[PDB]
């Protein structure tokens, strides 16, 4: 009794199409600065649209009406893209170069990377809204971008396993001995600049 | 003497611009599809002009070779290719696209309306996307040629034997193909539109 | 009361691979013989994997005991690979480039271009076997391949939609109509020949 | 005076030799992680060496300059680089794919056991495919460079400043780093397995 699928296989759709809008507007900017300054900001990204599962999972958790409208107008990371970068500095570039843009808005912000998590987690994390042009619409939607270097998406991607302690100490160790081991690379390649 | 190939900029931003009109192209595509149970698009292809066909082109306009210049004077730098399943397709997406804020028409030729003399028939739209630089904002045409299956299938060929050309013999019997072409593609299209009610 | 869903995920994954396997053979044989005679035999390729439900449904028509062992050793379309070419003579060109390669083998072959459905349909099926290198294990795999032209693809995909008659008398005149307007299209390719 | 350009027939060869080695690791990757859920291969990337470097290397190692003899010469004309996850994976990779019937190999050398003398890890194998062109089968080498995450991340750093070159003050720091990274993607490792029970 019911056709609640509709919004949300819907839902999936409209938010991997701002991935690819958002996607875009990144690769431009890693090819033109490279194209400018010899170096790539960007190693890789990312993009995940959550399960329809974590979406009414979490809806239930706030206690929310279980639709895809409800979904949609309270969820911010349903789509999520994670951009790698080489260098630290690189993060903070992508970040403003992205934020300029006419058509791109800041929604929410969170520095992980001053401010690391108690665990050790180290990430800048922006919510920022794209128009996206359907055949018959425009929807402004919200995309996650999670923003972190390889040695940050490496030590975060272990972490995660053990979700699913004894390694919480030794975790932090690690933290801390990647972000030291970055910085001697980014003094290193910062002295050769361009 | 001293490197004059600013052009390589130029193939740069222009590439650029395919990445965002590609985007805006199979997002359409996508969403028509979710909603009308049918993708106008059967695919795409792109093409930043050869520095070889440029100059060919600004020496044969009488313009001075540099990039700065063929930036201001070419619109086909960067193109875009279209094949849709269906003729009607080739409208609606031409609709689709125009309708987003941030592209703006420039020019138009539909030679579909008024096929060429040896049967040439395609959709062409100059459109301007900005494309958002490190450093700045450029505000780019792309040329984007809409078609149908048969169509390209008449284009390429068409294509490989003008461009000791000899046509010639062929040019009959090509102009024949492409009038065979779009009686059949119109029965197809007929028939695809009662059964979509 | 079962683990049944474990060897159709599994089936999905490995014949998947089989399509990675087969689509590079073809890529290979496109990229090469457009290298030698500056033409490509390939339009483009299209791949799927067999939906479950299409494969318990399947199963159970043939009345066959409903697991991924069975569907493995009786369905020998569950991989699909659809080879769209720009002429009718590239068909049998990809035929035998394929079908002479030491791991490639035929298994069945049904040719309905010489022989058209009664509808009208056109198209050369075979089906072959390849060795996919799993981490622990080699499974000899059935690939089903479909070889059309652009014509043939474009009727065939018309076709198909009538079927989720009135059109069946109009749709055998279009049969024809293609066949007739690729074979002068063939006819004009090959007088200039390479 | 005559095209003595033989190459673009062994870039195209070559090239082909890398889709068939890629489509054989990504399988693998595919296959492991569906078993033990856990993806060895980070990325990989290819690369056919530029004819700058083969005639350069063809010079260097006192060869005659033609693709014949570069082609019976040069292992590393086609090669690829695997990116793991962690350090076993890397002997995982290599366990996997030398298993297989039609991947023959020719040469190995383990920076990983034994590290350069500016800290470069990595373990580099050379192996034979067959490639199935529309006219013959040509087996081909491939050179395959397996590495870590943290051992890419170093040599790229390493590669930009050797390759006006003045090492010099890094070499030393640069040595520092390499063992830095050893250090803490044993952690890692250490870790994983653990958990990996
Ligand atoms: N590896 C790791 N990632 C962390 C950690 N803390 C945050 N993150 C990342 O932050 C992302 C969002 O998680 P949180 O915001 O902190 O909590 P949420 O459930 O999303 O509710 P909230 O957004 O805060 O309102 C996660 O998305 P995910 O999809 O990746 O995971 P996952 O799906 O488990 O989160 C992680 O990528 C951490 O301690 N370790
Ligand atoms: N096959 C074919 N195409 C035609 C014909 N008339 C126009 N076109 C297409 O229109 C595009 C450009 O042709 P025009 O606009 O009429 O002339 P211009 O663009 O100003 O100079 P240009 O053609 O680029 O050198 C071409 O893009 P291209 O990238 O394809 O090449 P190509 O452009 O070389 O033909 C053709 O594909 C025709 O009679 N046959
Ligand atoms: N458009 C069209 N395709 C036909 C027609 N007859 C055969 N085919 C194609 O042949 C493929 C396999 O269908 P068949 O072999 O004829 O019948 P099967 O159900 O597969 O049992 P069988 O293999 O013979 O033992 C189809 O796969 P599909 O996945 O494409 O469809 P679909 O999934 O509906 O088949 C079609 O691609 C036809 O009259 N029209
Ligand atoms: N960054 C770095 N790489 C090393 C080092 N020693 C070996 N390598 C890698 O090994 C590959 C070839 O180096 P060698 O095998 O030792 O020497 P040869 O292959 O015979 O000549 P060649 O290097 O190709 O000119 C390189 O491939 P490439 O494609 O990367 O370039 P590149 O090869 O230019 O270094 C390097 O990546 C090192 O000290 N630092
Ligand atoms: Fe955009
Ligand atoms: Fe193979």
């Amino acid at each position: 009794a019911f056709d609640t699928l509709l919004g949300f296989v819907e839902l999936d759709h409209i938010y991997s199409s701002a991935l690819k809008e958002i996607s875009t507007k990144l690769s431009i900017l890693d090819d033109n600065f490279n194209h400018i300054y010899k170096h790539n900001p960007i190693h890789h990204m990312e993009r995940r649209v959550k399960e329809m599962r974590s979406l009414i999972e979490k809806l239930n958790r706030k206690g929310l009406q279980i639709s895809a409208e409800t979904a949609k107008e309270h969820i911010l990371d349903i789509a999520g893209i994670r951009v790698v970068c080489n260098y630290l500095d690189d993060i903070y570039l992508i970040e403003e170069m992205l934020l300029k843009q006419e058509d791109v808005q800041l929604i929410k912000r969170k520095d992980y990377i001053q401010h690391p998590k108690e665990n050790g987690y180290r990430s800048l994390h922006i919510v920022v809204s794209i128009p996206v042009f359907l055949a018959e619409r425009v929807e402004v939607l919200p995309v996650e971008i999670q923003i972190r270097t390889i040695g940050m998406d490496m030590w975060a991607s272990l972490e995660h396993k053990i979700r699913y302690e004894k390694y919480r100490d030794l975790l932090k160790e690690c933290a801390t001995e990647i972000t030291e081991v970055e910085d001697k690379l980014q003094q290193i390649h910062s002295e050769i600049t361009e």
